[PDB]
């Protein structure tokens, strides 16, 4: 197979091993940074050109698309698609995944656990706002798009108030969440390929905050997960659309609950972890599905 | 019927329209600023608050949401939806037609006439480009968005080439077009509600540059809007067509069209009429 | 006097005041939204065009500029002062004020009262910077150029980091300073024309704003601030601390309606006034 | 000496030349990303803290700034010549040189030779703009607070009016100058240090186009300047308040024309087409002036 990689950084663990992955296993694999590729739509011959040269014999395109103000990204995945090349994740699914505003609401309507969630911009009763959500404590995460830039957790209903008027000023949208505090800082991240989760793994903060990220000082273990927990993992998946996606878990004393589905997860945190050559299963993938 | 209006200014001529056709036929007309609702979503009772009250009882809500950077406005829309209230045009519909590159890349699919056109961000050979869409003259729009902020006509590839190497400096999505001299400066606007284009105008430039009136509309012309329309997947939508030598070319679907133009120009009721598709689809 | 008002917004208070009081003093009042100004730059004949017309014979320009992403405002007051037009505040004063980093190292740096305040942007031991401003409670603004767009009081060392990564997310410039509860979320705000403080009034929290008597102190401080940023008029903010009176913040352009409003006094008037006498041959 | 140099990036040839050229003089270089420096501003004990350790100790500071929305970098500045570190050039001076409208009427006033140059944001009569600058052709650029983001030749007074508007929309500062032909695409770089102008050379466009940039297919080649050349350098460096410039020049009928100053130049250009240590010589000025 000839197979596209969409990456902003070639240099990055997670394109690197996906090519590594590819050329071992006898595919020619070239990265594209999508913004410098530029495309003629059209009917009969559509067109994508890419440093003077036409992109073509493509068999199947990785959307690699990273939390940018980039309507572009998934227009040059569009181009793709409609010239007939096979993506791991559509960029149906993947618009779907990077609105976090709109992936709880689907998420939620299909009866996926979710924490209790507020959603607000430019509120006039925040106490009504934060009463809706069953009061402190409550987290607190601002919206840059795709990005959940900063979280905050809110002891009081003061606090609370106070930080919510605080990113209301810089005109940010505001997700509010129940707190689940037997968590413990700790968050199980499965990792779907097709109908499986082939790899999962414990995330942990710091000895004092209740931060989980990989990339913020935490350790990452291997973790035996539920029954539930992987059917959970997989529903996810399955109501945005994906293929391929890590889906973030919190465990509840009332069961699992989704946090985040990301339609282009890190590889480097899962591999590192589980020693499983993930990279390879979703090349596996697209060798069985491209057809 | 109790009705909703998203729209940020309730001032504005087609907000204050819409709620006089509305009251007019004895409906209750609210309007909603998107960003100061908040919500809970929830399977069993999902909420949408305003000024410290719930939002009840709504039977249809009219979407008119501006080319800001408003993901928030289509997810408010998005539980009216999913609350049971009738949208004029469907959240997804309206995401389609939001994003301009989407939108031409979704009509060239279904082969709805366009003028010939180009996409690009960081190209590294703009001469290429150039090539791509046959060369000059060509007409060259900035994409913030939802919005084609600047357009400059350019009539030769030294033009072309440096206005795009401009634009490529402050980091926005630039659109190549062929420039169609045959238009004269003027496009019709259809205007469509269901499966009908219930108004149209042509619209014109200074005696130099590239006023309305009445204009009667070819068959072909009228297919194209509704055909265009359907792609895009709105019930209500004002379509922009160019008169060329090879038919009729859309340049735009716009999801929330302005009245004020159409109405002037053709003094029919189109605020009426979107009412009375909002009774009978229902 | 013909008298130029910079001023973004023409319909305002504070502009239209500005205008009242000029026209009843027999001045002729010319309002210039400085983006639809356009000039040459040139050591003979300098020349500022408006609406196609060339503005000409000004003695004086009243500068109101707006906290934008307006470096093209000062341009405009920089060409008319360079054309001899006498400028209310000087350009180069407008500058150090707006820029309110720049503006609290100079006061600090001239011994001027100033809260404990520390900066940053993406530092990288955060406890560390919350150490270097004596701990919680910590006082948390944002910056976004001259507006100080968010205001988050954090009660513990807990909040402040998780407040401070928030904000970093953002990509902001960001104020950390001591939080002064003496103040009971009061302050003074001391109206400054050439070497006297014409006005001054109390703002309280839930607001109110009233009449208030400052202190000789308070009164040294608002004409020391004003004059190390160079301003003939300015507006100063003034905590009531336990250890004397310190500077929140020095305008270059201080709203009229406020101060007006509680104190009965014409403001504008005192403004004009200050023209009629500075403004010289 | 214990030098640090403010630079976003320290493998970039600047920056790395910066440090060698100290070590082989036996300095200490310290390489600082400015937004990760934060401080506590203070009369008596004022701290600048970087990665957990207080920064103390310094001689001089390099101020390699960038083209960012940056009142941060300059504010970092500010603190070390306040903590009496000596700056190679002063906040002062490099505030003056970023804002591109202010360094161009600045130089205008003190009687340097420009070109016939006018300003724009939002004009309601464009073809009086046009005719206040001798009407086309015109070079057209638009300002992002320091950046100058696109620059268009416009042979016709119809094509001026048509690229301003354009720009208009995308609410930015417009600069319309007057296009000096008899260049052909050329431009002098001066490189100034202290009283000096230490290192000059031609930029030259493609074949066909006008833009000099060395970063879009451009040679550059060695120039002997003249005494009046040299003498503008010097004294455009020297109204910004600047003791190491770069400043842009172009060969007119009517002599010389300052485009540019820079206030912390590239060193890649000058050095390779000179073979001159420049990063020596601003370590050599800093060991004097320090
Ligand atoms: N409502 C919440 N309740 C409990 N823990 C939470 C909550 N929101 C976030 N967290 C914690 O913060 C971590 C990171 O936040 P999240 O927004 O899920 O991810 P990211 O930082 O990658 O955007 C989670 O894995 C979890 O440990
Ligand atoms: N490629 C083109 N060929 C001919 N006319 C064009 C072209 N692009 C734009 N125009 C003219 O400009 C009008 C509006 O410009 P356009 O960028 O399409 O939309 P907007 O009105 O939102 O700026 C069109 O209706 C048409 O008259
Ligand atoms: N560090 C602080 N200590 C005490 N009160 C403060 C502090 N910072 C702000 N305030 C209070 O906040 C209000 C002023 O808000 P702010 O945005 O800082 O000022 P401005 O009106 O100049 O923008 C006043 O009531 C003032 O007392
Ligand atoms: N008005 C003009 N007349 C002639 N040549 C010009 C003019 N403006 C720019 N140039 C040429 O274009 C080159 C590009 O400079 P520019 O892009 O404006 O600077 P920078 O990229 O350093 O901000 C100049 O060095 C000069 O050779």
């Amino acid at each position: 197979m000839k197979i596209a990689v969409l990456s902003r950084n070639p240099r990055l663990y997670s394109t690197r091993r996906l090519v590594e992955a590819g050329i071992e296993r006898g595919h020619e694999m070239v990265v594209i940074d999508t913004l410098r590729a530029y495309m003629n739509i059209a009917s009969h011959k559509p067109q994508i050109h890419y440093r003077g040269k036409p992109l073509e014999g493509f068999d199947a395109v990785i959307p690699r698309i990273g939390a940018s103000v980039t309507f572009y990204g998934c227009a040059v995945l569009r181009q793709f698609e409609m010239m007939g090349v096979f993506p791991l994740n559509e960029s149906v699914a993947i618009a779907r995944s990077r609105d976090k505003l709109r992936s709880l609401q689907l998420l939620s309507r299909r009866g996926i656990g979710l924490p209790v969630t507020g959603f607000a911009h430019s509120p006039d009763d925040i106490p009504d706002l934060i009463q809706m959500v069953n009061g402190a404590p409550l987290v607190i995460k601002v919206l840059e798009g795709t990005q959940g830039i900063g979280v905050v957790l809110c002891e009081t209903a003061t606090a609370a108030e106070s930080v919510i008027e605080a990113f209301m000023g810089l005109k940010q949208d505001i997700m509010v969440q129940e707190y689940i505090k037997e968590a413990g800082g700790a968050d199980i991240r499965c990792f779907v390929v097709g109908d499986k989760v082939i790899a999962s793994m414990k995330r942990q903060a710091k000895p004092g905050e209740f931060r989980s990220n990989l990339h913020r000082g935490g350790s990452a273990s291997l973790i035996k997960i539920t029954p539930e927990e992987r059917m959970t993992a997989l529903r996810a998946a399955k109501v945005m659309g994906l293929s391929v996606a890590g889906v973030d878990i919190l465990r509840s004393n009332h069961g699992p609950l989704v946090m985040e589905v990301n339609s282009s997860p890190g590889l480097e945190g899962i591999e590192v972890t589980t020693s499983k050559d993930v990279a390879g299963m979703i090349i596996e993938y697209l060798e069985k599905n491209s057809g």
